[PDB]
């Protein structure tokens, strides 16, 4: 029960856990 929709209709684009 993966969130791809959430994902895929985020607002904030993506989490991006690693900027660098």
């Amino acid at each position: 029960t993966p969130e791809e929709h959430d994902l895929l209709m985020d607002l904030m684009g993506d989490p991006k856990k690693a900027e660098e």
